[PDB]
């Protein structure tokens, strides 16, 4: 645009009409409630996994997103590239809180399913999730041999679902449960960034890291 | 820091957000779809009017050293019968008032200002915000009592379902009554300091409502 | 649809390329320099005078800005209505700083001149400016029998000029001196707000009040 | 403190920092002949935390002792940057300098290894022409290496970009223009530095 655009105090103080919440407010809202099942999306919700996706694109689809359909990419992505995935502090706080409550923690992902996967171990290790609270990662999808995200949220009777994408929130709404938004990091390679709060959902403050 | 010449900053601090429930007028309006006409209330000072000019002159005239002017009947006479000619209407309030007029709601103004024999505040409000006679109601001067919230009785008796205000006591009054209390941001240049912590009771706060 | 526009972390952290400064930094930049002459714009720079201008318009030109040409308005505005004007904290800090340095303070305004004025008095009293550093307000304009803003900056050899409007900054620029921007409050009746920093000038932080 | 709230003074509050854009930097160089400019690497042009994270988890999960482990650097400098995400802000600065015909140098505090593929990763990701590219320079306080300051002087760099305090003070020591880049909030190198602490120019939106 212009070289010296400047600014004004109206622009400096302008706020989008979003419902922000803190981990502490979420915990307070669960007080007295018995252990329950809760779910987390993985990519850009608990793990900054862009490193692997970046290398995958560079390796199999420099000029496109075809790598996401390449089975060769997924074998490596689900079996080791998450060693380069950075865990989010927001997720750490949320998981620690649910662990203290004794809730059952599930991880649901849209990643293509592979024969083996080391993601479940990476997650349990990174977030120090006790055995009684950990559950193997769930690969949701359309495939005839797998259930959809909505189906899994219902089957496991998850009462809360955390995610950064619009489909994460709509799935929660579709099931009639509480969908909570996590901010996607600005340096994520999955762009453009989604509009957190676009469904009137709660959005966790400072959850980009 | 105030003692730090070049404090600098970082992206974590730049993007940092307070956990507040922000709402827009449109969202409020939408949340009232299907609701029949109802009674709603508005605080006056720093909610619908930036009245600091008159309170500032009042302090300088009667209590330059203190806030005793607020207990001076001479001050209230001047404040309620003319000084609001210097009071600037808030745009956020214009939008709320128009929205409620469209719905056909009865609008009330409940203020902590002291009651005076005569008052021109009601007219200033009706003229500045173009409030039809059908929706307008004379201002209720509830006064301000120590250890007691004067607004509660009025919200109950007039059966107000929503109450807008910038001060904590406006929100706690709505909470005491079990109705929806919505916060309006007090301007940074208001002479009524310190600024309150909007969202301190988990209430909805209207975005960009400082002007 | 757009009832919930939401937001994202890129937008939350976005910054306009503005050269922000604080009063302490300004003070530090003047260390060792002998006392000098500095000038201040009045409206929305040192005084939030919108109350008087608002009443002026509603009284003399409820449909336009013609009131700005009405001598009856200026008689009221320059002789008492500033008793309703709110002094700015940023200005207070700047003036105290310059007084400490022993600088000579001047106030230049584009307000129409009147045979008498009590503005100078209101300024000296509100800001406790000692007689030694105080100077009667200077009224400038394109009009006759008057010197323009630029002419007054040159004649008094003002080395710094503080203002909220673009012409305050350009005037300083035209005289080769240091022009520093003050933010105009969002509730000022003089709209639209200007783009502070539009000339690459220094802008004082939190100077809207 | 469950509901701390906020106020408009807080919402509009600005830190006294000198912000600049790539366009303003380019404008300030108008009419200047080609010159040498240098860039720090980690968190300046590359979000290299993925590699440092794996290194930490592998060699010293409870500390930063891995930064002094030779085995770590061998892998970091020879392939782990394939997981390093280039920064858009750097992409713009580099294109800008390449258009000017300036000579670009990359100076890093990473431990030097026998071989390195970092220079290759940089040239490819940022499509730097052969005419403007220079092999990465490893600066160090070892009698075999030259310090960061010496390299800046040696190559007569006029501008140095970096996210760290020592990147800025190095430029200040050489009497050249040191410009700050914002370290991403999710970098594993914490705490984040205070950009602007030396009254230096800081590039807006440079966290990605
Ligand atoms: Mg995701
Ligand atoms: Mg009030
Ligand atoms: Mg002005
Ligand atoms: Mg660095």
């Amino acid at each position: 645009s212009t070289l010296n655009p400047g600014t004004n105090v109206a622009k400096l103080a302008e706020q989008a009409p979003v419902h922000w919440v803190s981990v502490a407010q979420i915990e307070n809202s669960l007080t007295g409630r018995p252990p329950m099942a809760v779910g987390f999306d993985i990519d850009d919700t608990v793990l900054f996994s862009s490193p692997g996706f970046w290398r995958g694109k560079k390796t199999y689809s420099p000029d496109s997103d075809d790598y996401l359909k390449n089975p060769a990419f997924w074998e490596k992505m689900n079996n080791g590239w998450d060693e380069f995935s950075i865990p989010k502090e927001a997720a750490r706080q949320l998981i620690d809180m649910h662990v203290r409550r004794g809730d059952s923690i599930y991880f649901v992902t849209g990643r293509s399913q592979t024969k083996t996967e080391t993601v479940s171990k990476t997650l349990a290790d990174n977030f120090h999730i006790p055995a009684a609270n950990m559950n193997p990662v769930i690969f949701a999808g359309d495939k005839p041999e797998q259930n959809t995200r909505v189906q899994w949220l219902q089957e496991k009777n998850m009462r809360i679902f955390y995610g950064d994408s619009d489909n994460d929130i709509t799935a929660a709404r579709d099931c009639g449960i509480r969908g909570i938004r996590i901010l996607r990091a600005a340096n994520s390679t999955y762009k453009p960034l989604p509009q957190a709060g676009a469904f009137g959902e709660e959005v966790i403050v400072n959850s980009e890291y």
